[PDB]
């Protein structure tokens, strides 16, 4: 409740976007937040990827996209971390202002457009903490990293194929953002991830991360059969469904929801569950899924896992009601398991499909 409409709001008068962000990531780096206490239970775990999970909530891709915060992440009770985007060279993104919030939407718009630190740093810093995170993985606290592409390129299959040789060896899995709405067909995706999978597959005896793909909000219903076609031909072994998306839905009562940019948040959750559910469906139950968009409590966990997903992440609801959100998830998830007749959480993945 101090998070929720005392620190939350109030950040929010004092400090704009960019700068409560770096202030977060900071504070989540030292250590500063207090620790989440609440003990996952064995209803929780989830072993998919080639890996288990502790609990099935991570934090998206955005938050620690220079991979500064993943042990304070850890310790706030996400079950997972991805990093990144990640670019090969460092880059400014957009011009300020980029980010705005609707708080009466609960809802973000972005258009950072990539600004990273860089290949070279995130690699450094993340190869330092290595040992810990083998550690870390072994409990069940996996790490992924989303890899993206410079403003510049022209070649995209070389700026991923950095990324992968970079830090192919430090991921548990590794995502290939090609949905981000600041920065094709069927062939063409076939190639790229024909490239990105040999790349992959050339690393290094390291015993080797997972590829996933992360999609739009805002696709065809030919692209998803494009999609659902391609991973099964190619054995992609997961799918992030959704990145931002470019609409603005009825309703919105911010004053910036004219802006330009991606939008995350409560408005995007329902489009984002949709999505996963025609993705199940489309690639037989083979596929797995990683659930995001509008995630800020356990029945909306719980819609993305019935839906199909085997995980789920949440970003923006860190805004708006802070690192309690985490537990809240998790806790309302598993009452909403017991009640509603599930054993474990893994019961539930799918379930809409059962019917
Ligand atoms: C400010 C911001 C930055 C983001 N940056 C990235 C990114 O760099 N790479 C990426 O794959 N997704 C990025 N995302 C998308 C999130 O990972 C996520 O897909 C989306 O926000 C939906 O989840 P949410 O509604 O829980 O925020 C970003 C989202 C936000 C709001
Ligand atoms: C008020 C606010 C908060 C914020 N994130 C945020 C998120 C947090 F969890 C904290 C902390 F440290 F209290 F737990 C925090 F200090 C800031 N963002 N992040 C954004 C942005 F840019 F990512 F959209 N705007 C924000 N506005
Ligand atoms: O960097 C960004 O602008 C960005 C990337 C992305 O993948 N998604 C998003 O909403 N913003």
């Amino acid at each position: 409740h101090f998070y929720a409409e005392y620190l939350m709001p109030g950040l929010q008068r004092l400090l704009d976007p960019e700068s409560a962000h770096r202030l977060a990531v900071r504070v989540t780096s030292l250590g500063l937040l207090p620790r989440a206490t609440f003990q996952d239970s064995d209803m929780l775990e989830v072993k998919v990827l080639g890996h288990k999970f502790r609990n099935p909530v991570g934090i998206a891709a955005g938050f620690d996209k220079n991979g500064e915060a993943v042990d304070g992440l850890y310790k706030l009770g996400f079950g997972f971390v991805e990093v990144g985007s990640v670019t090969p060279q460092p880059q400014e993104g957009n011009p300020r202002p980029r980010v705005f919030r609707l708080p009466e939407d609960q809802a973000v718009i972005n258009r950072y457009g990539f600004n990273s630190h860089g290949l070279s740093v995130v690699e450094h810093r993340l190869r330092a903490r290595q040992q810990k995170q083998a550690q870390l993985t072994a409990d069940g606290l996996p790490l992924g990293i989303n890899l993206g592409k410079n403003k510049t390129s022209e070649d995209a299959a070389a700026d991923y194929a950095e990324g992968v040789r970079t830090l192919g060896p430090l991921a548990d899995y590794l995502v290939v953002n090609v949905s981000s709405p600041n920065t094709q067909g069927k062939t063409e995706l076939r190639h790229l991830l024909s490239k990105v999978l040999q790349e992959r597959d050339a690393l290094k005896g390291t015993r080797k991360p997972a590829v996933l793909v992360k999609i739009a909000p805002d696709l065809t219903a030919q692209d998803k059969e494009d999609i659902a076609s391609v991973a099964r031909e190619l054995g992609i072994d997961g799918l992030i469904v959704t990145n931002t998306t470019v609409s603005r839905p009825v309703g919105l009562q911010g004053a910036l929801r004219s802006e330009t940019g991606g939008l995350s948040g409560k408005p995007l959750r329902d489009l984002s569950t949709q999505t996963i559910r025609e993705m199940y469906a489309l690639t037989q139950g083979r596929i797995p899924i990683i659930g995001v968009g509008g995630v800020s409590s356990g029945q909306d966990a719980l819609e993305k896992i019935q839906a199909g997903a085997s995980l789920v992440q949440l970003y923006t609801a860190l805004i708006f009601l802070g690192p309690p959100v985490v537990v809240r998830v998790k806790r309302e998830l598993e009452a909403l398991l017991k009640e509603r007749g599930f054993t474990t959480v893994t019961d539930a993945i799918g379930a809409d499909h059962r019917r």
